[PDB]
């Protein structure tokens, strides 16, 4: 339906996220879509996967941190989706000015171009990071969830919609802890621990694909949805891991912890959850600027783990493993 | 006349509150120079004319968004008190990338001209807002928290020392609760209260300037400062003002919460209070070295959520000639 | 009438003379007056005091155009205030006032021109005219500015006038506001040259002179409201008078750099092309509009330069307005 | 021996040159290598492959755009690897303002930070098709080349020091027609050809690696270093990547025409026929001094006119390196 | 005819070829017509020069470097010619990144402006230097050339044309080597000789316009249109130079110096790439080259000015004289 | 003498007065002089100019709105003589933001990287035009004096000294009147003239090359040097030059002033007339932040006569 016919930009389409993204839009046979990212190796790895089925796809090397080639890319265009941006614990406290450039500089430089360009709609891909964070990577988050809440209630008369959509762990992504398990049991015999006793929500490709698709469909402005999301233990994944891979005298060593990282992860805010609605698959939270959510505190600390189990079966099901 | 005798200071926010108080702190220690560096002609006229005759004092006027004229500013000075920034929580909410000029591109600016100038160390002033996070203003200060962090860490070649010092509540500060309901009451017999059940850890001017002054004068790069605070309830803090500023049929509007706050603030992550070192009045986080007499800190959470009492809090407004 | 449910800007709206403007235009009902300015201790105790009373508050720096375009986001009149003022400091932080001044004020007329500001009123001084210093040259070349803008506009519709005022009485940190508390604090006065003169004027004169302008312009214009001038000899005796309600130092601190010993109201060769109203100068862009109630002016030199009020006259105006 | 406790930047480190030379320098025991790239992710697979020999390793983010981050990148180095740039002939045409900014811009903040650094020196990592060009990439190349030489020219006192080097096609380097081959064989059985009858200068990748090492250990700033390379069709190797991939996994496979992408050459070459009047000749090396010992000849050094090898030298190669 | 009561800016109207283009747009009666330069003295000559044609003309002081000020030139503005640029090869070699900003960063601030304003049509003035370069100038142009197909390529929505004229030797065009030799002649009575073997294509001041101006109102956009041009012996040109330069000023027996090669200079120079002579389209006076990213096919081949033969002697002495290139 | 081994920026250097300064030097013996200047086509005439000298000169081609290239300029040099500018009133006054970006906003790009590359000396070349100014040209040459004074008064730590000149008409320099009458009596026989009633300081092209160079060696800083001028009337000057040139039915058309002009040119304030020192053939105003002047206005409203300034002309 929504998207037939209309000309989509994804600002970040070589990324896990947004190649998903771009996929189920091209089922909606849309006039054109714009993949916009910096690396051109990755671009061309694109274009050949895509081979038979790249006349309504475009490939625009750009960088975000660069308003002039934001605006280029977003020429005649209906729909934004910004999923670009250095996701990395550990790389935004070794090189925390750069988390702000590309998270927090280049999301304005993303705002101000659609303001410009009266673009429809734009969709920022945030994180429960940008919850109480830890870290500077979570504090560029927050301060982008702001920016984008800014802009639409300072909008005036633009017709320009903004809009957040909040992750956890998108199961399998690139540099995410599941390939990296997988590649260190069959190379090394060895697996690279932080602490067993942390804990995250999580959820799949399509999970976080859909939430942000049907974010562009629905959105009204100014909100953030968060998907109800199954909490996982660190131990379990280990375990589940180094099981399903030997398909067993693999020695689990333990590094310690990285720069910032937190031991939990929270969906939102105590303070969010007053103000929060609750949908059957969702939870949305309307700007600071029809039913009501339960008040608390959404913690990964808080939920009942799902079982060793019933982890494996979703590894397995998702089929994450080469 | 110890440490700053004869040596050459910057105070980058000086006309402010507590630029002001560190100003004239320094100051009795005879240093060479203190420039003064801030926007506003306004301001610095005005602090111009309160020291006519206190001759040792450059006033720079100039905005830390701009690299160029933090560099001049630094020109030849030994010590930096980087203490320009957007302060209010709304503030940042409403003009959220304003809140990233000046607080984090700004940080970086005078991380950057200080390295590049020599300054022999720089003191960041950051609040306990940076920890746990709820607005903008407390996102940009654990960033610039961080921007400090990696400074210290990628010095390289640099003798160049960075420090944070982490406050809460300067009482009486500009545009802060107790000059508002004073002059809410003299003007409209009204009260503007958010949410009673709130809890600050707060501080005095001095507090605050001391625990700045102490740290930069025996920081060697990496840590972070936190004076140890009285707890204050808003509820108490509300009755204490409409008694003592009446000297009472006093009307108590509810505006409610203003966006992004925080109904609690804490001085430190618990990831935090499993390295901070202990003193008396203190507590010292390092990065991932000996201090007089420290133990190891009580690691948990430290979150104002027990306060204290209503004659004393009464006391501390009063003794503080907050009035 | 003529502010009813229109688009209003006023850039620089914290100060002196901005909140003069703000609550005037307030007056007339206007949809919306979007106040913008840096500090945001002033708009805090400004948002206070406009507690009940509709008015959007933008932090923003002149200097950062996209701040100014976003801040001009379909707006129909826009007052452009801010500036340095203080003559000591354009002279002793020279670069800085070009920023502000200049730069800044290119970013005003650029990003008006680009959302399609209907009108621009820009305040400028007396200082100028033949400027002794960094400041009134600073003034002359955003007239300048403002006068080429219009100009060059070519198929755009915004509006660009400039309004030259003199000593705007009581104004955020001025002689009179000094005075008063140097007496109260120091009883000390600081006096630069006695012999001094200048043209002055009421916060409500400077008040109506913008709005006017901002009603009746049609480009290129600058009105100058015609003023009284105020010998500082007269005004320092009258202030060591009034404030004590007995004696009190004078101070010699002399001339602060930069500073013209008189003002003028324009130049000669503007005199040539000069209209009069009953209580105004309008000085047409070099480049035939009518305006009513005008005859041409009479060349010559209009400086402060004799004929300066009377101590009676000068403390009945400060005590009038209520400037203590 | 030369790098033994030194502090070395890679500027492009993550990819093929940069890692092949990183790998090099640490086997000389340097104080530090640094590692300088834009992405994260490539950052993160690096920074596992050096699991348990990272103590001498640093990695930073930044892009060459970025002067301010190059700069503090070169903070108390002495060596510096300029192996960043957009490689590829297609994305070079279909954003050549990109390629501008990568490989031009970049190659002056890299030339003024080095400088304003005080580092010793600089080695540029150019391609034989900066010479005589068809297209964008090439362009910027030459250009690139020329701000390395304008740069020693006018070094005035500084003591750093300016040199390229010249690579032909790096056998099996990121997004080349080697592993494209293998994968589209893999995948969907047809191979995709633009025009057989083109012709490479091809290099291994120690080759590169150790002409890049060799020209930062001998330059005297100004010069450019080119290894004399074999020559090979494009006829010989499709043919030959096809017989060898299919054996290795299961050859009646398709070939596709696709004909020349924009800005492609049919050839490369060494040198201009100019540059060859004034080289110099070593067993392996070309040297071109600075335009601003044994002298080669004149004449037309191309793919076109030198004997390619053969099918089997050209397999035999193949095999000794890069299938998957 | 195309040019009544239009809006012309000429991007580098005080040079040999702006200036040109601008008294020929001049007399189709355009609204108004715009002059864009750094330089006050040649905006003030130019001023000077047209004391009652100018009525029509605008003198706008700028630089390319800036996109803000190109911007507020192209207000409401029809027609672009972009003719400012360094093209001194020995210049763009000492000074690269100078002509980085001026040929690259300049060429993209006029294509983004032009853009921004709903410019209708604009024509880059390329080299022929931009083929198979030797030098920084032609590596800038080959790239300039580029961004302009680019911007062509992906207009988007914009109805802006982007269009590539490409010249040879302009004869008498500021700072070339006809007005120095005779100036050297004069001056010192020796001239400085590169190397006598160097061949180059040639065209007149009309020639560079009418090529220019016809682009201006013929082309669809993308495309490159190139002059057939006659091709030049240095030899030839040295001997006569010195023959009628002495024949005027009454002096024949006066020294050649040889300099050799400035660096990066090209022994002969090129229309085309043999590639884009496979794609090429052949008018009477004319080639056009289509775009590469997306009526009679000329010949493939190598259109060099070594491969092609020169003019005479007398039929350059001939031009020479005609051309008005003494003084 | 004072310039011999030692390395010289020249900022401007193919125009009037940077031109003049350029060979002058040479002749104390430089090290290298560099040449700097926005056009490659006044380069090209200045290297063919000096084509058998040229080993001491060097040639950069660059904009002093780009900091970068000013400092890179500026590498290892002794002396920089800042002659850089727009002069002209009138584009000046069409074009009154360009003027700010080279003759303020240049002015910094100047002084910031003069201090960073640990230059000696700075010489600033300013106007009378910068006393009292009724035109954006002489906002700006006010402007960009005061950031020279300023750039002496808070240097701090630094060793580079800062200094200003201030001239009145050089005589036949780019763009100027006397060649302009010279150029339109050939051509046309219409002279062009503003107001016949005018009045200027004029000065000979050595007469400001000579002021300049003295302040490069004398100067301690923050002071302005001003050149005691010759007045010349216009209506004086057009009848000299037609007489002179036609060496007479030459039409002369009112065309009126051009847009900012002023009447008269002023060699200082009275206020600094206040501060002001006097020498044999120059006044020294010190920094605002030896025989005193004697106070007063030094406008141009005695000229020289008819005769005098025949000599001057037919002198050059
Ligand atoms: N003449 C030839 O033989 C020849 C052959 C092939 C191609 N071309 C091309 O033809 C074009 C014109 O040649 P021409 O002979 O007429 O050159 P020219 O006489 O030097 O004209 C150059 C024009 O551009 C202006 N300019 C230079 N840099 C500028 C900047 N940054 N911003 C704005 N304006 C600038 C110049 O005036 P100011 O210096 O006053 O700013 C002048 O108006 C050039 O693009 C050149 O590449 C020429
Ligand atoms: N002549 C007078 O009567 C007089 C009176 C008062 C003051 N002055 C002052 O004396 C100085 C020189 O006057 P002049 O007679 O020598 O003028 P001029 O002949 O026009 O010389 C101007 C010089 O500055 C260069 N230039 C212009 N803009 C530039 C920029 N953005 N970046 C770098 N270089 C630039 C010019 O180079 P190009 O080759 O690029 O044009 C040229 O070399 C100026 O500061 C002027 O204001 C002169």
């Amino acid at each position: 339906m929504f998207f037939k016919d209309k000309n989509v930009l994804i600002i970040g389409g070589t990324g896990t996220i947004g190649k998903s993204i771009l996929s189920n839009v091209l089922q909606e046979k849309p006039k054109v879509v714009r993949v916009f990212s910096r690396s051109e190796y990755n671009q061309f790895l694109l274009q050949e996967e895509f081979r038979d089925k790249n006349r309504n796809i475009r490939y625009l090397i750009g960088d975000i941190r660069n308003y002039d080639r934001v605006f280029s890319a977003m020429e005649n265009i209906d729909y934004v989706f910004h999923v670009a941006a250095m996701k990395h614990v550990s790389f935004c406290e070794y090189n925390p000015f750069e988390a702000v450039l590309t998270n927090i500089f280049g999301t304005q430089n993303v705002i101000k171009a659609a303001i410009a360009q009266k673009v429809k709609k734009v969709v920022f891909t945030s994180s429960n990071a940008a919850i109480s964070p830890t870290n500077n990577y979570g504090a560029t988050k927050l301060t982008a969830e702001r920016l984008i809440t800014s802009a639409e209630y300072s909008k005036g008369s633009s017709e320009t919609t903004f809009t957040s959509v909040r992750f956890g762990n998108v199961m399998g992504s690139r540099g995410s802890v599941i390939p990296l398990f997988e590649n260190q049991i069959k190379e090394n015999q060895k697996i690279t621990v932080t602490d067993l006793s942390m804990s995250r929500f999580m959820m799949t490709l399509n999970q976080a694909t859909m939430l942000t698709i049907e974010a562009m469909k629905i959105a009204k402005g100014g909100e953030t949805f968060i998907l109800k999301m199954p909490v996982i233990s660190l131990n379990d994944l280990s375990e589940v891991m180094i099981e399903e891979v030997t398909k067993e005298n693999i020695k689990i060593e333990e590094i310690g912890l990285k720069p910032g990282e937190k031991m939990y992860e929270e969906l939102m805010t105590h303070d969010e959850s007053l103000q929060a609605f609750e949908l059957p698959d969702m939870f949305i939270i309307p700007s600071p600027l029809a039913k009501r959510a339960k008040a608390g505190f959404y913690r990964s600390d808080n939920q009942n783990a799902i079982s060793k189990e019933e982890l494996r079966n979703l590894i397995l099901n998702q089929q994450l493993l080469t």
